[PDB]
C-alpha cells in the first residue's frame, strides 16, 4: 500500500513496470491538441491522481509559456506529496542533445522534489542524412556530451532515447546506448518513432539491445511505441516482455499522427492479464480515475475518442445485438472482461442493453419487465414483431417507443 | 501475379496468400448504432468489392426479413460479379448459429451467389457453456457436427466453423471440436478470440498448438479473429498470421461490437509494409487504393466516425504540427512517413500537409511563407516567429492569411 521508494536507476522487484505519461508533451503534439497553461496544469495534476510514475510536462526551450507551465507543475504538482503513501510523481521534460535546450530543461523542472530529463537524439540512417547531417561518430559524441552536460547542471535522473531506433541498426544502438551510460543515463528509451515494427519485431529488438549493451542491467529500460500500422499497445507489451520496465504512453492514445500507445490500453491488459500470461508484470496506477483523467483530456485538446476506442469508448460496455445481449443478462462475464467501475465508467442505467435493429426478445422482454411489464410470452412474440417494424423506421428505440409498442 | 488464383475452399495457391474476410456487414453491424439501412449494405457490398475483399460476410439471415432479402439481393448481383481480365469474384458468406432455422436460412439467403460460404459457430468456452448455452462439452460435439452435416445437406461446400469464446476454451477442447468439424465437412476453422482477452502471444501460441494437434487441419484454412477489448486486435491477427492462419476476418474502420474488431486497412497495410521483410512474405490480394473512399463511406453509413489519430484512415495521419517533425518532414518524408497517401486513396495534404500552431517552429514557417511567395531575411524569420508565437495563444490554427498578416506587421 506505502509506495516504494524512489531510485532512478533501480526498481523494487522484477515485475513493477514504470508508467511514463507523456500526454503533456508526444500528446500535446498530435494536430490541433496544443493546451492552455492552465489546462496542462490541471491535467497534470489529474495525471497525479492516476498515480503515473512519470510525468513529461512538456517541452521548455520551446517557448516562454511552456517554460512557465513546466515550473508553475514543478513547484505545485511536483512538490505535492500523498501524505498516507508516500506517492509523488516524477516531473520530466524533453531537450534535444544541445545545450540550450538542456538549460532550459533544468531551469524550468529544478524545483521538482523528483525531477527527470529526456534528451533524445536520432540514430537512424534516415535521420542521420536528411535531418541531422551528422555522421555516427558524430552523433555518438553529441549523446555522450550532453547527458554529461546535463548531469554537470544537476541532473541525477537523466532518460535517452534513440529517435527512429525502430529503423536504427540494432548494433549501432547498442554502441549510443553504452555511451549513454558511461555518460549518467539512468533511464534507455528506444522508440518506434515512426511506427514501422511489428511486435515480435520490436521485442526481438529490446530483448537483443539489452543482451548486447554492456552496462544495460543496471539502467531501465523504456518502450515508446507509435501506432501508425495500428499497433502501438502490443510493441508496448512486446517491449515488457523482452525486459522493459517503462512504457511510455498518452491517455487516449493521442500524439504524432496516429497516436501513441493508450495509458488506458496498457494499463488494463497488464491489469487483466499480467499475473497470467505476462509473468506478473504490474502497475501501481490507480485505474478507477482512468475515465476521468480521459474526458479531461478530449475536452481540453479537442480530440474526442471514437466509439468504438477501447476502455474509455462509449461502446466498451453496451450490447445492442441479441446474441450478446441475451449473454450479458445471463452472466456479464459471458461478454465483458472487464469490470467498468474499475476504470472509472459509472454503471450503466439499462445494463448496457440498447435496443436497435440486430436485438434479441431476451433483450425486448429485459426492458419491458423494468418498465413495469408483466407480458406473455405470446404478448412477447407480438410486440417483438412491432419492434422489428420499427427499427426500419427509427435507428434506437427509446423507453417511450417501447411503452407505445405495447400501449399502442 | 494480376490474375486471381483459382478459388479452392479448404487450398490456396502458395504459402504465403493470406484471405481478407471482411465483415464489416455484419460483426461490424452489430457495434451499438451501427445498423445499416439494406441500400446502405448493397452499396457498401459493392464497395467492398472494389477493395478487392476475398470474401464479404454481409448478414445474419434467420436475424428478419429484411436481412434475409437484402443478402438475397447482394448474392444475387454483387455475388455474380466477376471481373474477366483478372478472375476476380468475391464470396458472399452469412453465418449462422449451430441450428438447423439458422443454416436453412444461410442456404436460402446466398445460394444464388457464384461462391457462397457459410460461418456456422458455438461457443466452447466453460464460461459460454455453463451461462449461455447451458451445455456439456458432449452436447457441444454433437451439435457442431450435426450442424455441418446439414449445412452439407442444403448445398453448402464452402464451410467455415468458429468456436466462439475460443480465446477462453481450453485448447485441447478446441483441438477435440475442430476435428469433429473437419470430418463433418468444415473447409475453413476460426479460433476468435470473442471477448478480446488475448495478448498476441498467447493468441499466437493457441494457434500454433491447435494447428499441430488438430487432426486433419492440415487441409483446412485457418482463420483468425479477433477482438479489440484490451487494444490488440491488429497484432492478435498478425501472430495469428506468423502462427499458421491463412484468414483474418477485419472490418472497416474496425468497426464491430465493443471496441471492435481487427481494422481491415490496420493489417492490410501491416502486411503491404513489412510482410515481405519481418512475415517471410505473406501478403493479401486488397487494392489498398480503395482503403479510404471504403472507409468513408461506411462511416458515412454506420454513423460511427473514427477519431482524428485512427490509423491510416485519421484525420492527423499524414500531418505535422511539431516543428521538429515539419523540419524532418520538409527535409524528407520519409524521416517521419512510412506510407505513401496515395496507396491508401489520401490526396496528397494541403501545403505538403505542414499545419501551423502552437508548438510549429521556424523551418515551417519560413517554408508555409515560401509558398505564399515571400521570400525574406533570417532576422525578418525571427521576427515573423516571435509574433507566431504570441498569435498561437490567441488563435489555435495559424492561416495563410495570419501568416500575410504576420509578414506584413
Ligand atoms: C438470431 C436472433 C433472431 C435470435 O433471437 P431470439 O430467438 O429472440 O433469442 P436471443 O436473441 O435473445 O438469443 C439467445 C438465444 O440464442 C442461443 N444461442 C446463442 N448462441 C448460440 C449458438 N452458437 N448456437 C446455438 N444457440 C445459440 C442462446 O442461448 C439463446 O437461446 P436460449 O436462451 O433459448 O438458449 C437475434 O438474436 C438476432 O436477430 N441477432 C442478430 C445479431 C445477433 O444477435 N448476434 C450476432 C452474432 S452472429
Ligand atoms: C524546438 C524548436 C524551438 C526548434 O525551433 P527551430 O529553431 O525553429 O528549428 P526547427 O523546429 O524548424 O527545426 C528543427 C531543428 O533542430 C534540429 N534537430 C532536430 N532534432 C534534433 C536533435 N536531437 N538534436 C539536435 N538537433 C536536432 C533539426 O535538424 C533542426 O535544426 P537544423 O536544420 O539547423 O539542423 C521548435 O521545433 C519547437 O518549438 N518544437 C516543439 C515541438 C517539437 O518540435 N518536437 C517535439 C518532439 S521532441
Ligand atoms: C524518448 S522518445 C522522444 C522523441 C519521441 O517522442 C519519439 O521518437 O517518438
Ligand atoms: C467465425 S467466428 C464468428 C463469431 C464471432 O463473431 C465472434 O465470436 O466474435
Ligand atoms: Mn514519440
Ligand atoms: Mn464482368
Ligand atoms: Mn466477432
Amino acid at each position: 500500500e506505502r509506495w516504494p521508494e524512489y531510485i532512478p536507476n533501480k526498481l523494487p522487484d522484477k515485475n513493477y513496470v514504470r508508467v511514463f505519461d507523456t500526454t503533456l508533451r508526444d500528446g500535446e503534439q498530435s494536430p490541433g491538441a496544443a493546451l492552455t497553461p492552465p489546462q496542462k496544469i490541471e491535467i497534470a495534476r489529474q495525471l497525479a491522481k492516476l498515480r503515473v510514475d512519470i510525468m513529461e510536462v512538456g517541452f521548455p526551450v520551446s517557448s516562454e509559456e511552456e517554460f512557465e507551465t513546466i515550473q508553475t507543475i514543478a513547484k505545485t504538482v511536483g512538490n505535492e506529496v500523498d501524505e498516507e503513501t508516500g506517492y509523488i510523481p516524477v516531473i520530466c521534460v524533453i531537450a534535444r542533445s544541445k545545450e540550450r535546450d538542456i538549460k532550459a530543461a533544468w531551469e524550468s523542472v529544478k524545483y521538482a522534489k523528483r525531477p527527470r530529463i529526456v534528451i533524445f537524439t536520432s540514430t537512424s540512417d534516415i535521420h542521420l542524412k536528411y535531418k541531422l547531417k551528422m555522421t555516427r561518430e558524430e552523433v555518438v559524441d553529441m549523446v555522450a556530451s550532453s547527458i554529461r552536460f546535463a548531469k554537470s547542471l544537476g541532473f541525477e535522473d537523466i532518460e535517452f532515447g534513440c529517435e527512429d531506433g525502430g529503423r536504427s541498426d540494432k548494433d549501432y544502438i547498442c554502441t549510443v546506448f553504452e555511451e549513454a551510460i558511461k555518460a549518467g543515463a539512468t533511464t534507455l528509451a528506444c522508440p518506434d518513432t515512426v511506427g514501422i515494427n511489428m511486435p515480435h519485431e520490436y521485442g526481438k529488438l529490446v530483448r537483443y539491445i539489452k543482451a548486447n549493451t554492456p552496462g544495460i542491467d543496471d539502467v531501465i529500460f523504456s518502450a515508446h511505441c507509435h501506432n501508425d500500422l495500428g499497433v502501438a499497445t502490443a510493441n508496448t507489451i512486446a517491449g515488457i516482455c523482452a525486459g522493459a520496465r517503462q512504457v511510455e504512453v498518452t491517455i487516449n492514445g493521442i500524439g504524432e499522427r496516429s497516436g501513441n500507445a493508450p495509458l488506458e490500453e496498457v494499463v488494463m491488459a497488464l491489469k487483466c492479464r499480467g499475473a497470467f500470461v505476462m509473468g506478473g508484470v504490474y502497475t501501481r496506477i490507480d485505474t478507477r480515475q482512468i475515465m476521468a483523467t480521459s474526458k479531461m483530456v478530449q475536452e481540453y485538446t479537442g480530440l474526442y475518442v471514437q466509439p468504438h476506442k477501447p476502455i474509455v469508448g462509449a461502446n466498451c460496455f453496451v450490447h445492442e445485438s441479441g446474441i450478446h445481449q441475451d449473454g450479458i443478462l445471463k452472466n456479464r462475464s459471458t461478454y465483458e472482461i472487464i469490470s467498468p467501475e474499475d476504470v472509472g465508467v459509472v454503471k450503466s442505467q439499462n445494463s448496457g442493453i440498447v435496443l436497435g435493429k440486430l436485438s434479441g426478445r431476451h433483450a425486448v422482454k429485459g426492458r419491458l419487465k423494468e418498465l413495469g411489464y408483466e407480458i406473455s410470452d405470446e404478448k412477447l412474440n407480438e410486440v417483438f414483431s412491432r419492434f422489428r417494424d420499427l427499427t426500419k423506421q427509427k435507428k434506437r428505440v427509446t423507453d417511450d417507443d417501447l411503452k407505445a409498442l405495447v400501449t399502442c
